[PDB]
């Protein structure tokens, strides 16, 4: 049966029901509220567990599947589509948030480059590099947090190398192919727990707000993000599809509707990836040759919704601090929000972990994330859907562009 | 020649001879006593080095060898036998130690679940998660120590997935098969150093006791553990064998006598595993199809002797602190001593590393292990033999149970 | 075109030109001098990134390629040549530096043995063990820094095991063969950035010296190292070649001249390894059977120039501190400088990272490396060439010795 979507929709409505009723008709202490969320914590453990094997294997196999530079044009065309749509999303976000106004830079910018090239691969798998100036002289240290941006850069370069080796590298192509499949089979196992975990992860999040004045304060911030995500997903992406693929874009989006609902409930572009393959191949009849690369790479590299959210959220917190952003600061937000979408993994609440980078790029305390944290579970559900939809339209686009070489 | 056992028996009697003579006829300072133990430290380095490759590869290959759910019944029947015998050992230990009386809980219990699902596999390979409440709000951090409990859970789930993939996963079945064999060949290399390391590791341990009043104080604690291990290995395990396999159990145990002596000297269920295969297959004529799974998995998951020792040791230290354990606390010791036997690796002195968890489950300082540490090298030799014997009887039992499906 | 050497020679002369002109005609602050070096920092990131995959895979494949103990004599003969030439280099360095005089030991010596056998392979990939005595009792802790000495020992032992397994281990032979090749293909990608990175890494190093009185102070230290490296490479190595291979040694060295210039510019024995294979096989016509083992293992194990430099540098800093070295201390420098050359990786500035060990072996502060750091980029270029030349002559030597078994 079509259990995945119906069970998760039930968990969402049961999570809201539980949270609203428990928040009103009970008085949990700050400690009891933490144990109440525990079944959702264990879900977040299981998903953070799997993003290391998943990102590594999907980067390597995706790139290594480009047998030669002729097929390499399919991969190249896709990464151009990824960067183009992400910048348009960030620019749209900045234009909105400075129109609505809902409210050490060099070191944070060079730290982006240092984190693409980590000094150690094993350390990069769980720690990330930060530099500070003191007395100035620069001092750097590692702090915990998977260096996803550096593992991506290595896995793309390492994937490219393996594919060029031909029959000499095939054992590594085969090893990471099997490891990629084994990882997607483990993710499908987590999907059995995910409905129950999503219930407590939704219920616990709305139990942890003391007053709706917190929700009213952030109402105009949600309007800015949800306005941007609406414009991006309903105007921009359908338009650039139609400009390339002279077919109705909403006909293509309607075929993904089962994947978009999944993304809108589980808040994980990586976990909805099996449903994305199902829709893209069978409803939209896209060539499996390209869907094997554009979907699994784009499921983490191409996060248009996160990039927009990061830019709106960072400028919003700057406005809350009266930090009147100059055009130079706006540009450093744009660059960091672009990189933060790439560095962010496709698991629930990955946008917040990278939010610290965009805040640091303008010197804002890393703890000012706690100004927006309360509503994030709502905007996370919508940004995830744009993270998938951006890849879906890209799959149809890349087919039309590549048709001379497929 | 049969060098392994005769050389290790010599090292044990030479270690006692050296330690007793050096303790009486010399006056090493606390510093010189540490350098005297150094050849035994390097042995402990070599064995801690190998338990990561060994646990990972033996979990994956053991489970992945269950070609289908028909053979999967052999693996399922075994894990039921593992859990049953371990609980009986823990319950026996608790009953004894409260009869003889030789003398934050929720956070430590939820930390067990958080450590089955680590946020990072590379971090889990060398760090383990602990939470504290402060101001309450819960704060968590990682501290060093291989998260064996989380690597087991992943390797069993990852092994299950690979086996279901069939011909698509065979490269990973083959890779971990070779890596499992390569690890057992390295362990056989350490066995050449082990006699010399065991000499200094035994001699140094009895040089580090200042007075025999330490040994007299712990005499009734040793009587409780060694009474429990005697009852478990001479009464309970032979009985549950006979109740399943209507054959004389001591005839089967006599065939293992060469493996039991090895375990009783090297204090390592993992290092004696090659001898366990030799006896189980050739003396006891057990089907190689089942011995390939019950022995190498049970060599670390099924540690009946450690589980009994953990429960007796934790209640003993509680009695030393006048911490009069309620029935609720006794239950939390039972659950944690069960998990601590699984989390403990099959290398000399692995019971102490996990002892900290059972102590923490009742709020006892982690340093109160130093109350029992002095005698542990003796009880380690006996608990190791029950850790092997539990797997040996399980191998004969699982054969009888599975005979309809072999 | 022969772009590698001509482009790097240009970067060196352009780096000196830039550094001298910027140092005179500009006044960078200590902060601006750090950002000026940044394009060279990113080069050091890329090379430190790759030494973990490179050392692991080259140890395993090199040893695992010795199909049997008959070919094993080729590998055995080589490691005898490695240790012999390294000790001769260290002894030459000690004799010089005590003739010219240009100016807790047990714990540091046992720490060498503890670091050959790490308690964890994943921790060894990025941390290294150090012990201290306090109140004495010994306390140990891990600190960051790849434990190259322990990864080598495991990879040689693990490589030996795989080769003995035959057809049962071939999947691991194949896996590390492909991973070794994939790593050398990534290093060849870094070579495209290396000219630009070498320019700023040379220019920035001479911008960071305030006065030439620093260079005059260290002039007699450079004379001691460069005298030792001249004697070792022009006298000793040609002699031991001629004593084994009764052919003109400078005819063989002239065939390597393209590899020696590469080593003398990029300061990386590992990065010049492809050029070393090219010269050794095609100019010097050495059997590919032996060059496949003596070059890639010797590219990190056999560092005769580093070992000489380490001994001269450590005794020099002792003389600066009036620490009048007894014959016992000289011996502990010899042992630690030998091990430090093995522990040092073949990337620019790897000698300094291990310098801390030789200083610690005689109790000198780890920060007294900053007494010699200023000139190190110059001596690094010359020591790298002796690190390659030692392997080159060894390749011709091992061919003559092994000719009865090839
Ligand atoms: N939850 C988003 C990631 C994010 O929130 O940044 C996704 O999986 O696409
Ligand atoms: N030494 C035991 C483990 C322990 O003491 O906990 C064994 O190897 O079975
Ligand atoms: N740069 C040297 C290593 C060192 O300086 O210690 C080499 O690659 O051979
Ligand atoms: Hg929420
Ligand atoms: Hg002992
Ligand atoms: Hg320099
Ligand atoms: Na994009
Ligand atoms: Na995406
Ligand atoms: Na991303
Ligand atoms: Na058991
Ligand atoms: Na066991
Ligand atoms: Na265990
Ligand atoms: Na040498
Ligand atoms: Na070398
Ligand atoms: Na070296």
């Amino acid at each position: 049966n079509n259990w995945v979507l119906l069970s998760t929709v039930a968990a969402v409505v049961l999570g809201i029901t539980t949270g609203v009723l428990v928040r009103e008709h009970s008085n949990l202490s700050t400690l009891e509220k933490f144990y109440f969320a525990f079944p959702g914590e264990i879900l977040m453990r299981m998903l953070k567990l799997i993003i290391l094997p998943l990102i590594i294997s999907s980067m390597i196999t995706g790139v290594a599947a480009l047998d030669s530079n002729v097929s390499g044009k399919i991969g190249l065309r896709a990464v151009v589509y990824y960067f183009a749509t992400t910048l348009i999303a960030v620019i749209l976000g900045i234009v909105l948030v400075v129109s609505i106004k809902p409210g050490s830079t060099v070191d944070a910018m060079l730290d982006l480059i240092r984190n693409m090239f980590p000094e150690n691969l094993v350390q990069a798998a769980f720690q990330q590099y930060k530099t500070k100036r003191e007395e100035y002289k620069i001092v750097g240290m590692y702090s915990d947090g998977i260096n996803v941006l550096g593992l991506i850069v290595f896995a793309l370069v390492f994937g490219l190398v393996i594919g060029k080796m031909g029959e000499k590298g095939q054992i590594l192509v085969d090893f990471f192919n099997a490891l990629s499949d084994a990882t997607m089979k483990i993710v499908q196992i987590i999907m059995w727990y995910m409905p129950l975990g999503i219930l407590f992860l939704i219920a616990g999040c709305i139990i942890e707000v003391e007053d709706w004045e917190i929700f009213r304060k952030l109402g105009l911030y949600m309007a800015t993000v949800l306005t941007g995500l609406a414009i991006h997903s309903i105007v921009i992406l359908p338009l650039i599809y139609f400009i390339v693929v002279r077919k109705n874009p909403f006909r293509f989006a309607m075929g993904m509707a089962q994947a978009l609902l999944t993304a809108l409930m589980i808040s994980s572009s990586s976990a909805t990836l099996p449903v994305t393959f199902r829709c893209a191949e069978e409803n939209n009849q896209v060539d499996k040759r390209i869907t094997r690369f554009v979907l699994p790479v784009g499921a983490t590299i191409n996060m248009d919704g996160t990039a927009l959210y990061e830019a709106v959220a960072a400028v919003f917190i700057a406005q809350l601090n009266d930090l009147d952003l100059g055009i130079g600061q706006i540009i450093t937000i744009s660059i960091t929000a672009t990189s933060a979408s790439i560095g962010a993994a496709g698991v629930p609440q990955a946008g917040l972990v990278t939010m610290v980078i965009v805040l640091s790029a303008v010197g804002l305390p890393a703890e000012d994330v706690t100004l927006i944290i309360a509503v994030d579970c709502l905007l996370d559900r919508f940004r995830t859907m744009v993270n998938v939809l951006g890849d879906a339209f890209g799959t149809g686009i890349v087919e039309k562009l590549s048709k001379k070489e497929l």
